């Protein structure tokens, strides 16, 4: 009956979360295009579409999702969400339509939002101790980034080997060993009307001090979030990559993200995080332009790590210094630092592989990389007044 099980359920929870949210970027765009082999970009434009979907759904959702689970209880919306990550597997594996495959990512978006949040809530409370907390909370979000690392060549090699069906059934069967643990672990459940600080995070949002930070991490992640739906097709026309280069050429970005947020965590501190997150944001931009550079999928290995390790210098640069400037100027409270970040995420996702479609529908992939360059290369200097808040 050991907590470090619970923390296990959830760890795996959300890093089948974003295992999930992974392996389906380099497969849906292979269907849409074989299926309109027996409006050109419009299947592009949709697949942008679906792909913000589930962060639209879960920015509407979370506030919801909050009050349930302080209203009702912990335990059955983590179940909830369990079922309706079983229900988008299933709709994953099975099923084919581009309606099928929409109404599965919004379902998908509502049971993602549920664990992480209700999880990170039981994480919070079953561990007392609030220097254990944060430990075991940074451990979670650690396996929840490690997750991407592990989405990509999975699909893509479970595509190309077998078929269309069988990856989406192995993460359907990591589902069910995932709700059997869960099961297994908490016999009982409890309405458990835990006490929450009556502070809201709107007063937190509408300063622009975090504001600036978050928009930093909106920017940042909206460079991999337009990256995702356009490098398939952009390697299926004048590329001719042989339909599995995919997972390889999506790996270099989340390897240097790991390695570099594990190497700057602690130098980050030392050195000063503002001029971290300018350095950070300059990095973005260089490789965001090179990536047009590139003719090959050898020469995709260099700007790709390089837009990884810049995104996770951002990412160790902004993560502490949103609580540093909540706790100074702010409500001393924890899981607000979380859900900050959970909607600068939702934010950059919702506005990005949607902009980036409209954009590539009448403007080339080279100008709309270039683009998103001149947005991070103006938006870096506004980390300047963050230096001394
Ligand atoms: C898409 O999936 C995501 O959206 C997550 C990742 C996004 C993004 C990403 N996508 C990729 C796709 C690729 O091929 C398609 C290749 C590389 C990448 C990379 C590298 C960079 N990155 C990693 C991932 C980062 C994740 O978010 C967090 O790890 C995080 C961390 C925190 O502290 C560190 C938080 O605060 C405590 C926090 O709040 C909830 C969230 C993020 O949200 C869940």
């Amino acid at each position: 009956r050991s907590r470090k099980l619970i923390l296990f359920i959830v760890f795996l929870a959300l890093l089948l979360d974003n295992m999930l949210l992974t392996v389906v970027v380099p497969i849906i765009p292979s269907y849409l295009y074989s299926i309109k082999h027996e409006d050109l970009l419009n299947e592009n434009v949709q697949v942008g579409l679906l792909f913000a979907s589930k962060a639209t759904v879960q920015l509407i959702t979370n506030p919801f999702i909050g009050l349930l689970t302080n209203r009702i209880g912990y335990p059955i919306p983590i179940f909830a969400g369990f079922c309706i990550m079983f229900v988008s597997t299933i709709m994953f594996a099975f099923s084919s339509s581009y309606a099928f495959l929409l109404i599965a990512r919004s379902l998908q978006g509502i049971g993602s939002s549920c664990s992480s949040v209700a999880g990170m809530g039981m994480l919070a409370s079953v561990y007392t101790d609030d220097e254990e907390r944060g430990n075991v909370m940074g451990i979670a979000l650690g396996g929840l980034a490690m997750g991407v690392l592990v989405g990509p060549p999975f699909g893509s090699v479970l595509y190309e080997f077998v078929g269309k069906t069988a990856p989406f059934l192995v993460l359907a069967a990591l589902v069910l060993l995932d709700g059997a643990i869960q099961l297994f672990v908490l016999q009982p459940s409890r309405v458990q009307p835990e006490s929450q600080k009556g502070t809201p995070l709107t007063t937190l949002l509408k300063d622009p001090y975090i504001l600036i930070a978050a928009g930093s991490i909106c920017f940042a992640n909206m460079g991999i979030a337009m990256l995702e739906p356009a490098l398939p097709i952009w390697m299926m026309e004048t590329m001719c990559s042989r339909k599995w280069q995919l997972g390889v050429a999506f790996l270099p970005a989340s390897i240097s993200y790991l390695i570099g947020t594990n190497i700057f965590g602690i130098l980050a501190h030392k050195m000063g995080r503002w001029l971290c997150a300018l350095l950070g944001m300059i990095i973005v931009g260089v490789s965001i332009l090179c990536i047009p550079f590139a003719k090959n999928i050898y020469g995709l290995i260099a700007p790709n790590f390089g837009v990884g390790f810049a995104i996770g210098m951002v990412d160790s640069s902004m993560m502490p210094i949103m609580g540093y400037l909540v706790d100074l100027r702010h409500v001393s409270v924890y899981g607000s630092v979380c859900a900050i970040a959970d909607v600068a995420f939702c934010m950059g996702y919702a506005i990005g592989p949607s902009a980036g479609g409209a954009i590539a529908k009448a403007i080339g992939f080279p100008w709309l990389m270039t683009i998103i360059g001149i947005i991070d290369i103006l938006f870096a200097p506004l980390c300047f007044f963050l230096r001394s808040p």
